[PDB]
């Protein structure tokens, strides 16, 4: 059975106006801004932007890749696919 989400988990993350997007649950660095309660720090592959989202917007990568892991016109999307598939745990500083 599923656990709760944890840092390092790989997902497709959905925001209003954008396709399901390759992403990871980030850690919070010591001394860094924490998210609101009930929200996770989401790092989006390709764009390298962060947002705070709840589970309703988070689709586990393994289960969803066949639906969602297809090239897309949007800026950074295809880079994002390479990253989630090829080095999803790296520093994208
Ligand atoms: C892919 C991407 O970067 N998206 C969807 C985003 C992330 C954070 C804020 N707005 C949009």
């Amino acid at each position: 059975m599923p656990h709760a989400f944890k840092p390092g988990d790989l997902v497709f993350a959905k925001m209003k106006g954008y396709p399901h997007w390759p992403a990871r649950i980030d850690d919070i660095a010591d001394g860094a801004v924490k998210p609101p309660p009930n929200k996770y720090p989401i790092f989006f592959f390709g764009t390298h932007e962060t947002a705070f989202l709840g589970p309703k917007d988070l689709f586990p990568y393994d289960k969803s890749k066949d639906k969602y892991g297809k090239p897309n016109k949007r800026k950074g999307f295809n880079e994002g696919l390479w990253e989630i598939q090829n080095n999803p745990h790296a520093s994208y500083s």
